[PDB]
């Protein structure tokens, strides 16, 4: 079967990985939308708008399912989206509170995540469901100004500490929505301590275990809608080697 | 007497803190163009309109003096700004080249810079003009697509790797033109080994000496023309507390 897997960059190239090496035969075709770059701060219609037409390109590419690999995306799109491309779609988001919910011991559980993925209230709505005293944080902004110049040393892992404040010793999970320096992984454990964290890209590619029948010719196609400064070196570095990449609606 | 600082962010006050320091009683009004605050990308036309404007408001301003802080303003503005703006105006390129020069041992020195203050070619004319064997690099454009998430372990030193190549054992001093993760400085100097790296703010701060008559009430004003998202925190951890922005053009 042909499975579709999209977002707004390289980072979906992580859960795609996941899912190749674990479904060995499924056909996959990517589509990230490099032309619109910064998903996470456009308004929830937009954020439909964009995700219902890279899904109708993965679908008039012939795939059996989608994979929305993007928390923005997941927190505002799905619901229009299994409702406009007759296909089971799939968000990164319940695989992540599910894996949360279990992994977890007493019930407080942390989500770092964009300032729109945070904004949506899906992870909170979601865990409290699941009967979890949730504690979530935006995603620090900080690249489009300051550079990791100021933002090295000292004032690192004191914007982790400010950030990561009412985490300090109420929560043993953690959802790692989306990390930006310096909020970097093994600054954010050293400060919350050894904690849970969860893996969102194996317990996405894992969770659709019973919707892939796991047959077809191991085929792997990427598509970017902007062939961007050096995504074509991230491929290399992501998926281990170099992978031919067309802009999306080219020979189409 | 008042000096004027620029940059499209706030890096300047990096520099800022290493004057208001060395010089106690210098007024100083500064300026950080946060609402177009992505400069090393837009053309060099763009990027000198920017810096007039910018000059001009610190000019309208009554300071004495202007130092541009930012590496792309610097490499493109700068002789239209003494031209325009009847006072001594300062970059931040020429005292790290000196700076270089100087302590360079070989002559073979290297620079990590904005791909638009790369492509100026400022740097490289200025070194080679010194007697220098330059080694230059554009900062790697990462954040806009992927999180330093891929980008953390492996490919974090493998993308450094990969990019201080040509330097790996030729150059002995290198000029930090700018730094964006995962090209931190702790990263650099581990992949380059222990080299002499120039620090471009204290060779400007020292650089003012002679222009500046060390007088006044000590002032301080902070200008930015977005009053953009945590900005407000960016300043209580560069400068060590609390000050009061305005936006450029409210009460003025
Ligand atoms: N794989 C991911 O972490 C995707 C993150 C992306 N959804 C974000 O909101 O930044
Ligand atoms: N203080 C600085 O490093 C300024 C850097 C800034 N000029 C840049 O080009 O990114």
């Amino acid at each position: 079967m042909k499975i579709g897997i999209f977002d707004s960059g390289v980072g979906g190239l992580t859960v795609l990985k996941a899912i190749r090496n674990r479904y060995r035969k499924v056909d996959i075709v990517y589509l990230g939308d490099t032309a619109r770059v910064p998903y996470g701060i456009r308004s929830k219609d937009t954020i439909i708008r964009y995700s219902l037409e890279c899904a109708g390109f993965l679908k008039d590419k012939g795939v059996d399912i989608i994979v929305v690999a993007c928390n923005t995306a997941s927190a505002y799109a799905l619901e229009r989206l299994k409702k406009e491309i007759n296909v089971p779609v799939f968000g990164v988001i319940e695989p992540g509170v599910k894996e949360a919910l279990k992994k977890s011991r007493n019930k407080k559980i942390g989500v770092i995540g964009t300032p729109a993925t945070v904004k949506s209230g899906a992870y909170q709505r979601k865990l409290e469901e699941g009967g979890a005293d949730v504690f979530a944080k935006a995603c620090p902004l900080f690249a489009p100004l300051a550079e990791e110049g100021l933002l090295e040393g000292e004032i690192t892992r004191k914007v982790v500490e400010h950030y990561l404040k009412e985490f300090k010793g109420k929560i043993d999970t953690l959802i790692l929505g989306c990390t930006h320096y310096p909020l970097l992984k093994k600054e954010i454990k050293k400060f919350l301590g050894d904690a849970e964290v969860v893996d969102s890209s194996e317990a996405l590619s894992l969770s659709l275990h019973n919707f892939i029948k796991d047959d077809g010719s191991s085929s792997l196609e990427l598509f970017f809608t902007d062939l961007s400064p050096n995504l074509q070196f991230l491929i290399k570095l992501i998926l281990g080697r170099d992978y031919p990449v067309k802009l999306a609606e080219g020979v189409f």
